[PDB]
């Protein structure tokens, strides 16, 4: 009865907050602040900025870990993907306002830092054959709309609407097929480079087809494996052919700031709820952002919308909720994450677990796999004996996953080894990572165990487990290839 | 949609077929050929006959087995409770036929053997107490109904219904508190003697109170324990107060019968439904007895409604179903069981589990219990993986039993030491017994695992298990005092 | 939900119980005490007896209105399909497992004995074939074709005396018999004649079969509506294409048990009831429902079980064969049925059946039919303790008995044949207007409804002060019910 | 199920789009324009202006119409309850964690800077004690009173320079403020008397405010609706209570966020918004809903998704407060907003909905509200295009709005009030009738009901040949809407 539930309307908030470091940011006593507040994975929009301009970052990040570890800090890579630009104005930061007038676009550098009024520049050099009259180019925010009254290259345009022509905004062309790679030359560096300081995830930017993803996946290489590929769907390919893309990545992000000027943004509201539910379903973790919280970007208080958006996210069973520019330059960026952490609690505190699960588990199986098997009957035993947490250790993130996706009103300790597994786990909402240095026992019977009884602690010392109370345990066991398929109702 | 099943509509029978034993059955080679059929608990109406005319059963009972294994043959006991019973008539069988007409009703024996249209004799001697004017009395299956006209005692009565006053037949009072007790000085000898001769089960008949069962519990004493005790709801009382009865028995059983008789035949139609669904919740298992198949008892053809009875008494949720005079005495004992059997076979072949288990694990937890909890994720995983058998070692019975509330649309094989656990087992639908001789190995680690590879041979041994299968196995590890709370997905 | 109810279980029975009326019941003083009893449509199994010993039921039952009106007494003619049966013995014979010849020839058909045994199924040298398995009487003894030699040869397999002329069950055997014969046609005709209200065609198997049923009623058939009998395998193998045309279908156990394995009618039942429910078609569960009734006062408890269940499981109406055609017991199985069934109706799901039945459904829905659905649902709203609703064609009043609502129908009609033939529907409480039309289909129709409204008061089936829905109609023209009406009594 | 549908994600916007006017769209031609957009009910903010500052706007309101008449362009009154609000400046400060006086005696009224500040709130020093918190502005600047000296002592927590005659909000603080003033009432008597269709009393906390701001709209009030503004916490907790007695409730976010935890506001609305559809009240979720666009021709992704979900949440009416009254982008705001509202609606489970709706009830329900449902169930049947109901209270097609149809609820009336106010219910569709009645109560009704039918046929809302269920009554002498025709286009 939704309309019971929502008329009768604590816990440990249980989805993540990527956040965006940016100059502001980029340093451990603040990076530390920001961990406080609740950032988990940290974004590194490779847009802007150089090799050191990040490689510093990396560094402070390790840095927070070391003056304070409290929750292993992720550190993920957006790549800035095939994305067009306008050139530079004549001199500085001008005020050119077009309010109806024409004018030429050409793509030649020649007026690449000069572009003004009767002229304007634009990354895309090929742009003059993708595009063709009465084509629609927003620029910046998608804000100035042009209209190609024809190509001339050079290509003939015409404003829309006000605003200044100001320098180097991105120029977003919708309804173009642009001949553009996902991965560019310059791409990849960024990548080898982002494996090589080892970033634990990668943001794929302008996905369309699955292919896209497939080579983000050999451009990763041997060193790639272990990061997980998060797909982001800006443009309308990215969900027209979602569906495929699904498949292949680890991950789908709904790419707001930019899917808003693709699609009319109206319809981002749509978009979003299925993706976003179409992801659930799969499996794979999604993360929502984009102006999550714009307004504290300038303000220690966000606006009322902008909290129901945090929320609902999450209500729509997000994953993720990351920060832009929120904190990548915000005069208030601890206070924009404490915003969303304590909006995060309330979120999944007015959440349907039990029919949810019902409804996840009714989409399948079909029948489903062992270790997915165990994962619902996991999450099962803990609506009956309402377990104030699930244990589970795992190497390589998948039953913790499993296990999040039927998602259950408790808490998912996930007891590891690995350090990086723990460190991309926070992509799942519920997850608690936790690494064990504690080198293996003698048997995968005592180590496991001993394992096990880590988890418990842990959970003990977050409060996370009182004393006498009961929980689940979730390991393998099976001839050779074992591979999670064990239950275990125990008491604490 | 119970439309869309309904409207859409091979696996090993699921519910057992209690069979009440006669002359015409008492030997091995019949008992045999019943068990053939599909016989599995044997009926013992203590009703008639004496300590020889059982001891010879149980011994010819415990030779089919000899003869042939086959399946664990249970023992039951049914207690003949506090009935009343007719005297005989002056000189044998007469044809004396009431119309309408008064009489004289005694019980001080002088009339006991020449009781005869001018007067008839009844067992409750204490009648004259407890019966008064207007009560009404129905005499042999509810046939003749007389009326009380006034208590002289030697009782006024009279007739309302035609039909002859024969001899010896059943005294049926509804809508009178009776002082008599659920256990008579005598019915106790024949407890003592089950117990002696090791009766499985016991079906305790006209209980009212739960007192009742409790003093079938203290009177079982000691050698008891393992014998199981089932409540025959027969009279008003074993309903109205059949809820705190159904707390302390370990089973009931609806007694139409006599229920028929004292409430309105058109009610046992509702209090069936209620009754075995009562104790489905309460997981203790259910009987559905008397005139199941009637006609069989004359005939190699059921009637229409029989066969209707006989499935829809299991669609309701009946975990056995048993034959009386079906095959106590029937002119075809053997065809009877197995139109029982055959019968089966469809009845839980159109039933709705996937639902029915949700409806079940929805009136439940509060939280669940430690075995119950895993019971249910037990049956849950089934769905997912399509499990074709769960196999479950118990040594009490309770975890295959908890793991039968839960119904799940395939077997659950149960191996155990015990040899009394195994044969009453059958008292659960989805349960397979099979005993374990080879005494434990070394560990309560390898020798389970030995036991649990036992249960998926003799599983595939009756087909039960194809080859590469999958199925879920039941175990506990519960510090010291270990009781079922690990779950086994693995592969055939 | 299930489990909640069913854990926790007056009104007027809902369920027609027809009765198929026998020497013993073929007098309007007992035809009374029987539709007294609860005795409502009149089974008449043309299987046995002559025009006379059923032109005298068809009289005899007219009267017992006229003794005593009481509810419309409707009268159903059981056609006596293409059914197989054996000779006559030599002179008025039990076979352990011995071989035998079956001929077809006449020439031993009254004297046929042991050594030798007749069949209707002229035919049946050609359809049955080596291996075929024949049941006789009440499917009871199992022969098994060892060759066919016409005289085609056979072999018992169970004990039993072989009497005279019983029935001959060949099942899995396609007989190229009609389910219209020859004779067959003069008894609808015969029917039709003296009105008879619905009939029970016996043994279809093809859609065509009730064709013609359909052209064979001809002109003064149309109001008379056909009920396909499911007897053999055919008719539940193209029971979906029958179905479509019929008027309504009657699980036809009796026969169906010896056609497919006795156990399989528990599901093909559950199954056929529902395919009925959906279609919108009524449906009746027929044959020992109350055997045991036939020579005792007092029913078993799998019988009350079988009734109720039948009801439960979706049924409209539930027959009794024997058990009242001779039965030493009559009066008492209808008044035992009609007690079960007003529990068996009393235990039902109707807020939630009414949504599966509704969910399976619209596509959409027809005019009349959303407006019954809307009916029904205004019910469970206000709580309607009853909703009035006049037709003449039986239509509306139906599509209204589908959604099934835990309240009485009362129909109010000018039509004395619909109003005896609604009672093939569950729910409909059939009851006819005389006065003639006044001046206005809005103030006709209006003392029409006023009128369901006192005759349900007489009923009790309306308080004072409660509440109720009418149906009618009212479309430009062709109108043919869309309006509801909600009301206070 | 929610699954299955969020996984698979044109028709007339359902829902309203209050709107602020301020200055800068005070006329006509703008107002128009609005109008045009998507403007339906028009937000009346009294917190700001005289009353030529307003009688100004209801004029201009009425010219629209005039100058293009389009949709039933509503008047609400925003009354400005209790409000606290500090004084003016020395001559028109940025405290980063000093303390400072505050005090109420006038003195400092107009020269109140730093080293004092005033309040409005003149017994603020008996409700308030020492440890209690005050924001200033937005919520911005945080004080702590340190102790109450009056000229009660506080201390700054937070930087932020100290304006003039800012909004003082005092969360935790149960003041003894009267949800209507000595002012407030004029500014009712006023709105009547230049005819308010309805009146977003501000700030109420007991049912009592609403029965007050009711005998105050006094007799020319009746038709004008109380719609509650759910603004502190009292509010909230007796908001069930306040429910029972108001019109329909206003989710207060903007002062909301201020006294409760602004991330409670999320859960807070989720439930009232739930809480009123339950109660068949209309709710109006407002403030920030397009706050960036005030500023913008673009807003952000957040924005859009809260109009969107606020209407999926079970929203009637989602208003613009300053991107309206100020904002450098007024039309755009609506645009975006009404577009945003079109996909809203189109991703929403309605059968299920009405299910759950209709689950929660009845117990039973009302004739009109049995009706009401009724009605809509018949769409989902027939799948009406439309569902026309004439009423002159408004009570039937909100009923029928509660139950709320994947189609339009075209309401024709004669009432010129009702069909403004109308629009406060989601999925109405208002159209006022000129043609004095004619003759009957059954020939009016239906010239009235095929006026609909046009209309319809107008707005494109209703094919050629379409199906459509009307709703009138017709209840002996007091009728009350009770019947339900289902008929074709
Ligand atoms: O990391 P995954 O893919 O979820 O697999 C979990 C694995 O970790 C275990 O729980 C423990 O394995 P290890 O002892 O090797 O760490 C296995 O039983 C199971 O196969
Ligand atoms: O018989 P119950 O009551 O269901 O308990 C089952 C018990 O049997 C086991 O599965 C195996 O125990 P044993 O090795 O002693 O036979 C235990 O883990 C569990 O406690
Ligand atoms: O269900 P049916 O048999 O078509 O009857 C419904 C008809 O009866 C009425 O309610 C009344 O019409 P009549 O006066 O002709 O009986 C019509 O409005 C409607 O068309
Ligand atoms: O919902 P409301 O405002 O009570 O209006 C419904 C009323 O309008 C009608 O449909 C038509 O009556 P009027 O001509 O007076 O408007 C009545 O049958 C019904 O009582
Ligand atoms: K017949
Ligand atoms: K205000
Ligand atoms: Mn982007
Ligand atoms: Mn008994
Ligand atoms: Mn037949
Ligand atoms: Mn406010």
């Amino acid at each position: 009865s939704r309309l019971e539930r929502l008329t009768s309307l604590s816990d440990l908030r249980r989805t993540s907050i990527i956040g965006t470091i940016g100059p502001k940011t980029n340093n451990p006593e603040t990076l530390v602040a920001l961990r406080k507040a609740g950032l988990n994975i940290v974004r590194m929009n490779f847009s802007h900025g150089s090799y050191e301009y990040h490689k510093s970052v990396i560094d402070n990040a390790r840095k927070s870990e070391e003056l304070y570890p409290g929750r292993p800090l992720a550190i993920a890579l957006d790549t800035k993907g095939p994305e067009i630009r306008t050139g530079t104005t004549t001199n500085d930061v001008d005020y050119p306002i077009p309010p109806n007038h024409e004018m030429i676009f050409t793509t030649d550098d020649k007026y690449a830092k000069a572009c003004d009024d009767k002229i304007m520049y634009v990354d895309y050099k090929n742009i003059t054959k993708v595009i063709s009259a009465g084509r629609i180019i927003y620029v910046d925010d998608g804000v100035l709309s042009f209209q190609v009254l024809e190509v001339v290259d050079t290509l003939k345009v015409k404003a829309l609407n006000a605003g200044k022509i100001c320098s180097h905004k991105g120029v977003n062309l919708p309804g173009t097929d642009v001949d553009l790679p996902a991965l560019s030359e310059k791409d990849k560096e960024d990548l080898r480079f982002g494996v090589k300081n080892g970033v634990h995830m990668v943001f794929a930017s302008f996905i369309r087809t699955a292919n896209d993803v497939l080579t983000i996946r050999e451009v990763l290489g041997e060193q790639g494996k272990d990061v997980k590929i998060i797909v982001k769907i800006e443009n309308q390919q990215g969900v027209n052919n979602f569906d495929e893309i699904l498949k292949v990545t680890d991950g789908v992000m709904v790419a707001r700031g930019d899917l808003g000027i693709e699609i009319p943004a109206p319809e981002v509201l749509a978009v979003q709820k299925k993706l976003i539910a179409k992801s659930n379903l799969a499996g794979k973790p999604v993360i929502c952002a984009t102006q999550m919280l714009e307004s504290m970007t300038y303000n220690p208080r966000p606006t009322r919308a902008e909290v129901s958006d945090v929320g609902n996210a999450i209500l729509d069973g997000a994953d993720c909720v990351m920060l832009s520019g929120e904190t990548a330059k915000g005069n208030y960026p601890i206070n924009a994450v404490t915003t969303m952490a304590e909006t995060a609690v309330i979120a999944e505190q007015a959440i349907a677990y039990l029919p949810n699960y019902d409804d996840m588990r009714n989409c399948t199986p079909k029948p489903t796999s062992t270790t997915e098997t165990v994962a619902a009957s996991a999450v099962a035993a803990v609506f009956e004996q309402k377990a104030k947490a699930i244990i589970v250790l795992s190497t390589s993130g998948t039953t913790p996953r499993l296990v999040s996706k039927y998602r259950p009103n408790c808490p998912i300790i996930l007891v590891t080894r690995c350090p990086r597994a723990a460190r991309f786990s926070h992509l799942y909402r519920g997850v608690f990572p936790f690494v064990f240095e504690k080198e293996p026992v003698s048997d995968w019977t005592d180590d496991v165990e001993a394992r096990i009884n880590f988890g418990i602690e842990k959970a003990k010392e977050f409060g996370i487990l009182k004393k006498g109370d009961t929980y689940v345990s979730i390991q393998g066991f099976k001839a050779g290839a074992g591979h999670s398929n064990t239950l275990q109702v125990s008491t604490v």
